[PDB]
Order: C-alpha cells, then structure tokens, then sequence
C-alpha cells in the first residue's frame, strides 16, 4: 500500500477524503502542532522516509522545515497542491507569499485537484475511484460553504472587512470581495501595524476584530478597545482542532469559521 504524507493537518485531511484508504495518509505538522515553526523529529524522520509522495502547500508555509525533505525514496517526489493559484503577498505593493490559499471556497477546489491529480500520477490504476471521490468530496465543500458566503454576499460595501490578528484571511478577502486588515501577516509582530489598523478601523467604522485558534487574543482585545470595536472570538485557520473540537476537519473548518464570521456581519 503507498504511502502519502501531508505537511499538515489541512492537507491531510483534504487527502483522506479523496484517497479514501486506497493510500496510507499520514501527516508531519499534526493538528494542534504548529504550521509555522515545526520541530522535526526523529519518529518524523521514518515518516518521510516511508512517503511515496509528498503533498505540501508551498507559499512557503513550511520553508523552516523543508530542509528535513532530504534523503528521499527513490522517486519519491513533493507536490506544491497550491499550484494554479496565485499568490497574494504579505507587503503593501514584491514580497513574501502569504501561505493561507486554503481559506477560500475557490481554492479549496484547487487543492482538491492538485491532490487528486498527484494521488492519480501515484497510483494510476485507482484512477476512477480518485475521480469520483474528488467530485463528491469537491460537491461536499460547496454544499456546506457556498450558503455561507451567499450570507456573506448580502453585507453593504462599506462593512466589506474582514479584520483579523495574523493576516489569515487575505484570501478569503480576495475570493469574495472583501477588504482584510490584520495585526501580523504570519504568526511567530509589530507596532506600525498595530497602529496602522487602529487607524483604518476608526477611519472606516469597523465594529469587530477577531483572534485565532492558535495565537493569543490580547492584541485583538486591546484593539477593539482602542477602536470601539468588538472582540469577535477564535478562529480556526492554521490547523484543525482535537478531535471534541469544533474544527476536526478540513470543510468543518470552513464552515465553522465562515460561520463565525458572518454570524458578526449581520
Ligand atoms: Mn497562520
């Protein structure tokens, strides 16, 4: 049986439901472990090792740790599944990617192929039961998030902003048409920043501010203070939740955070 690892909680969750145990799916950067600043070990060394594939997100998500994808199985190769979609920086303009394509109901049907196409070149006599499964799981993320975002669709232009702590959402922002203001681009911080969406905040009447999953909520708060404005709770962006949490898999996590989001909107 191949054996096909993803970088992280995200894109193994993704991958089991387009492999659907045709393939081993394991995964390095475990839900509730940190996406951004990994420590590889040695129990993850015989993982990478065993991969027949590997699936990663690139826009240099696991740049820190890419190093540790050395050594390979033979004919073993690693897969960018953000290919196809285009990278929004993290500057004001040439910079940076900013690594959060999969918070977007447009680019989740990108991964999904991506993914399905890499399983497919893998193991090609799966083929059929790669692209069934790709559809369902495709048809499946629609069904739950696109009235979400039908919701979302209906808020006026001037309350077209989503404000967040780490600049998670600017391609959420970008599929919907909404404007993104946050605090740091990637978590691992500034005052500029800080003060810069204190300002834009007054400026265009913004009432909500929310903190993620895996980041201290002080800043926000401390924001909203400053603004007027409201502290609008966690969300779930940079990994999936334990299993008894709200966000166990990748279309719960869309969900739960579109959810949450438009329940602040209106
Ligand atoms: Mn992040």
């Amino acid at each position: 049986k191949k054996v096909v690892l993803s970088s992280f909680s995200i894109i193994g969750d993704i991958t089991q439901n387009i492999a659907k145990d045709l393939v081993t799916v394991t995964t390095l950067v475990e839900a509730g472990n940190d996406s951004h600043s990994y420590q590889v070990t040695s129990a993850d060394a015989i993982k990478i090792q065993n991969a027949d594939l590997i699936l990663c997100n690139g826009l240099h998500l696991e740049e820190t740790y890419m190093k540790y994808f050395t050594n390979l199985k033979k004919g073993t190769k690693i897969i960018t599944v953000t290919d196809g979609i285009n990278p929004i920086g993290v500057s004001e303009d040439d910079s940076e990617p900013n690594p959060h394509a999969w918070m977007s109901l447009t680019n989740a049907m990108i991964y999904i192929e991506n993914i399905r196409k890499a399983l497919t070149a893998l193991d090609p006599s799966n083929a059929k039961k790669y692209e069934l499964n790709a559809r369902e799981y495709s048809e499946k993320i629609r069904n739950s998030i696109l009235p979400l975002k039908t919701r979302i669709e209906k808020v006026d232009p001037e309350k077209r902003w989503f404000v967040t702590s780490e600049g998670c959402l600017v391609y959420l922002a970008e599929d919907f048409g909404f404007k993104s203001l946050y605090l740091w681009p990637i978590n691992s911080r500034s005052p500029s920043m800080m003060r810069h969406a204190i300002n834009q905040m007054r400026s265009h009447k913004i009432k909500f501010i929310f903190s993620e999953s895996t980041n201290s909520d002080q800043p926000a708060k401390q924001v909203a203070y400053e603004t007027n404005a409201s502290y609008g709770g966690v969300l779930y962006v940079d990994s999936l939740s334990k299993p008894d949490g709200p966000a166990p898999t990748y279309l719960d996590l869309l969900r739960f955070s579109l959810t949450k989001i438009v329940d602040t909107l209106f």
